[PDB]
């Protein structure tokens, strides 16, 4: 079912690719061969699976960065490294004492900063982090059954875009991360949401005095207690049960939250969610009125939120505030781009505005910090549109430099046991991505962990045309963790650092060599592909202007 390999050296025909008498390096082994009769002979080093990464021996350093050859490392900051354990319990947040499925584990920006050398060793040149912005303080019911408390550990339940989340760290912590990353040629990307704000939690209701309960006086104190968030589900109750105590009819009480002008939600005297992608409510999340031309003022509950950096601005719509608040971080810190969540659930004008502003903001920060600035490159924005494939969609005309490619995960699944089965996908992609760019992944928090490969995931992802997204732990086969009654939760398991420094050391070393080779050769990401014809194993060359690389896979050893 797959090309085979005797295990002996390979004699490769390089006639058309490399020059006569020129030296060629297998980057994986360090072995150098001279061309004579348009031919070279090399043994794939042990632990290579029969890989040769063939380059001109001239090659000495990484190539100048291009987004079309980018290696993005996507990290859920909470589930990576806990640098500072003091911030793990911000806003009264608690571990669940069970399997920690949907709690803050305590991973933070400081801890992420401590591992930038590790990321650089993999040839990572862009770091995409979960939103570090202030989330909802409390929890909701986790999964269909409500078997775990679900906190905003993933950065998708935003409360205040103008502030950092205390669990992630301080303005100092974020500045150190961005500056240490930029010193290592690693761009910073923020996960950004504009579609929705987080659910109503007991912690936020109590702190910012919005919504209504059915419980009054001392019956309230008996049930919820001093801090309503400390409530545990009782006998014949699930973590969803607390919603039985919340009066979602109270018009005057729920207006004290975002306000009728800010969100569509099926609550009190608010405009109910629409029927189309733009105005519908995803999973009963408050849908932000991004299309509204109505001057909104600030969210009503920001009245009881003195720590906010949000200020009322004349003529400003909810959209204007959101693009403003997100742009501020770019101007202040030099954030190189955004990964945009739920791109299909927000009108295109909103995304264009965000891009215009974020682009101006990055240009400003680079002007004002020319020693720190990597280069004069514009702000990069990529989008999540569910089911988006390899296609120059309308998104590319309204401020997106690349959309996330959903199709590569399942295409690469058909090549898990056999690397050569990807060739038809790579030919298609290398050709179409001469005119535009996408961000392809094997694993995501929304889909599954690509583990059916083993260490072959390294070559499937890192040799793919266009930008590639390593999901944290891809390099270490981070196992799908406990998930309860939500099937996706296990995709966000803790980073398996014990395996990185143990049984998965071989795999990480493999990822490091491929990723470094990718960082040296824009042809991988950008080049036209010529698949070679050999009775001895699978192979291709990629050439893009200056750069030229040949990648040979010998096959299955036995
Ligand atoms: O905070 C604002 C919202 O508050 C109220 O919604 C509650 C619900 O009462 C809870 O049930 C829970 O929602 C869960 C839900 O139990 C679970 O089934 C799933 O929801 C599905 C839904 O069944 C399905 O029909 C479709 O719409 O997809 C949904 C998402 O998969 O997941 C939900 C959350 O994980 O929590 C919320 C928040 O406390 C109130 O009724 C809402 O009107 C309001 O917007
Ligand atoms: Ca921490
Ligand atoms: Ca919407």
């Amino acid at each position: 079912q797959c090309p085979k390999w005797d295990g002996k050296p390979l004699t490769i025909d390089v006639s058309k690719t490399f020059a006569e008498g020129s030296k060629v390096r297998d980057f994986y082994s360090g072995n150098v061969a001279t061309v004579s009769g348009g031919k070279i002979t090399l043994q794939p080093a042990f632990g290579s699976n029969g890989l040769l990464l063939l380059e001109r021996a001239e090659t000495a350093a990484p190539a100048p960065f291009d987004w079309h050859n980018a290696t993005v490392y996507f990290v859920l900051t909470d589930r990576f490294v806990n640098g500072n354990p003091a911030n793990d319990n911000s806003y009264g947040r608690h571990k669940d004492g069970m399997q920690e499925i949907g709690t803050f584990h305590g991973g933070d920006l400081q801890g992420l900063t401590s591992k930038l050398d590790y990321l650089q060793q993999m040839g990572v040149n862009a770091l995409w982090i979960s939103s570090p912005l202030e989330q909802i303080h409390g929890w909701v019911g986790g999964g269909t059954k409500g078997d775990f408390p679900h906190y905003a550990y993933h950065g998708y339940y935003t409360q205040d875009w103008s502030k950092l989340d205390a669990n992630m760290g301080t303005e100092a912590d974020l500045r150190r991360l961005v500056d240490e990353a930029h010193k290592r040629g690693i761009r910073i990307l923020f996960d950004v949401v504009m579609n929705h704000a987080g659910y109503a939690t007991l912690a936020d209701m109590q702190e910012f005095q919005f919504g209504s309960l059915y419980l009054q006086g001392d019956e309230l104190k008996k049930t919820l207690g001093e801090r309503w968030t400390d409530w545990k589900p009782g006998a014949g109750q699930t973590w969803h049960s607390f919603n039985d105590y919340i009066n979602f009819s109270d018009k005057a009480g729920w207006e004290k939250w975002w306000g009728k002008k800010w969100i569509r939600i099926d609550i009190g005297d608010y405009d109910n969610p629409g029927y189309d992608d733009l105005t519908m409510s995803l999973a009963f999340l408050p849908d932000l009125k991004t299309e509204s031309k109505e001057i909104s003022g600030l969210p009503n509950f920001y009245s009881h939120k003195p720590d906010t950096a949000a200020k009322a601005i004349p003529g400003y719509t909810p959209r204007d505030y959101l693009t403003h608040w997100l742009s501020q971080w770019v101007r202040d810190y030099g954030i190189d781009g955004f990964r945009v969540d739920t791109a299909k659930h927000v009108e295109m004008d909103a995304w264009q505005q965000l891009k215009t502003q974020a682009t101006a903001a990055l240009a400003e920060w680079k002007k004002a910090n020319p020693d720190k600035a990597l280069d004069a490159a514009p702000f990069w924005m990529t989008g999540e549109a569910w089911g988006h494939g390899v296609m120059q969609s309308d998104y590319y005309r309204h401020g997106f430099d690349a959309m996330i490619n959903f199709d590569y995960q399942d295409q690469a699944a058909k090549a898990a046991t056999c690397m050569a089965n990807i060739d038809l996908t790579w030919q298609q992609m290398a050709d179409k991505l001469q005119s535009f760019n996408v961000l392809s992944y094997l694993s995501s928090h929304d889909t599954r962990l690509f583990r059916e490969g083993g260490a072959t995931a390294a070559e499937l992802l890192l040799l793919a045309p266009g930008a590639v997204q390593i999901f944290y732990g891809d390099e270490s086969s981070r196992p799908f963790g406990p998930t309860g009654s939500d099937p996706l939760q296990g995709t966000r398991s803790e980073m398996n650092w014990q395996d990185v420094n143990g049984k998965a050391a071989r795999s990480v070393t493999h990822w490091q060599k491929i990723g470094q080779f990718r960082a040296r050769h824009p042809a991988i990401g950008m080049g036209k592909q010529t698949t070679l014809s050999m009775s001895r194993g699978y192979g291709f060359v990629r050439e893009s202007g200056e750069d030229k690389v040949m990648v040979i896979w010998a096959g299955q050893q036995q």
